[PDB]
């Protein structure tokens, strides 16, 4: 049945599983087809946060099938935004600023839904690159919202936040926005503000001289070391840089 609707085309990435571009043959939308080794959560939670709509930050899922491959959209033309940075640079702060937006309501809405996603980072966001357009990519590591405190947690370590690092204490919401403070320098410096473990729990931010101020405070709040300190998603929206 697979092989009967779709067909695989080239290898996109492949910790997830493994990434490929297709078409679902009886039409030739472009599609990507995510395949997965060992019901996974990740249908589940694309399920919650795709119904009805859902969302244009959020990569739908169209399909999925056992032999486990899911069938998601592909936007075309598209980019990851690590790759757009690599080719590309920093975004520069007026494209931050919308993108960055763009990615905060995706996760608003996903929340909403009661979906974190959990491995927010440059590798999963998805540029659709004619709409100009951010969307969240790569459910595999994401969970159901609750307040409680989790230790269910794979990421990334690079945008894992200090109590994770150093106490194994996963809190969605500020972990998310520390997260989001990685990404954010991520886009306007054009690297990772940490690369070892032993960075990310001093946590002390040195700014390339082109950020602007309003930039770094966004920043440096989103990146504060203790997780009460942190922005909630609506603050960040509020955040002076963000207009
Ligand atoms: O779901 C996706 N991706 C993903 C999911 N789940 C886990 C990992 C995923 O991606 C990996 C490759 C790029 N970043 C991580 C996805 C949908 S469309 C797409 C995509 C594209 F349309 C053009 C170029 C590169 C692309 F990736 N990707």
């Amino acid at each position: 049945a697979f092989e009967a609707e779709y067909r695989l085309g080239p290898l996109l990435g492949k910790g997830f599983g493994t990434v490929f571009a297709g078409h679902r043959l009886t039409d030739r939308l472009q599609v990507a087809i995510k395949v997965i080794p060992r019901c996974p959560l990740e249908v589940a939670l694309l399920w919650k946060v795709g119904a009805g709509g859902g969302h244009p930050g959020v990569i739908r899922l169209l399909d999925w099938f056992e032999t486990f491959m899911l069938v998601l959209e592909r936007p075309l033309p598209a980019q990851d935004l690590f790759d757009y940075i690599t080719e590309k640079g920093p975004l520069g702060e007026g494209p931050s600023r919308c993108f960055f937006g763009q990615v905060v309501a995706a996760i608003q809405h996903c929340h909403s839904r009661g979906v974190v996603h959990r491995d927010i980072k440059d590798e999963n966001i998805l540029i659709d690159l004619r709409r100009g357009c951010a969307k969240l990519i790569d459910f595999g590591s994401g969970a159901l919202l609750h307040d409680e405190p989790y230790t269910d947690f794979d990421g990334t370590r690079v945008y894992s936040p200090p109590e994770w690092i150093s106490r194994h204490q996963y809190h969605a919401l500020p972990a998310t926005v520390w997260s989001l403070g990685i990404l954010l320098y991520d886009m306007v410096c054009g690297d990772i503000p940490f690369e070892r473990d032993q960075e990310i729990l001093e946590a002390e931010l040195h700014f390339p001289a082109h950020v602007s101020p309003d930039c770094c405070a966004l920043i440096r709040r989103c990146l504060a070391p203790k997780p009460s300190s942190r922005p909630s998603l609506e603050e960040i929206l509020l955040d002076p840089w963000m207009q």
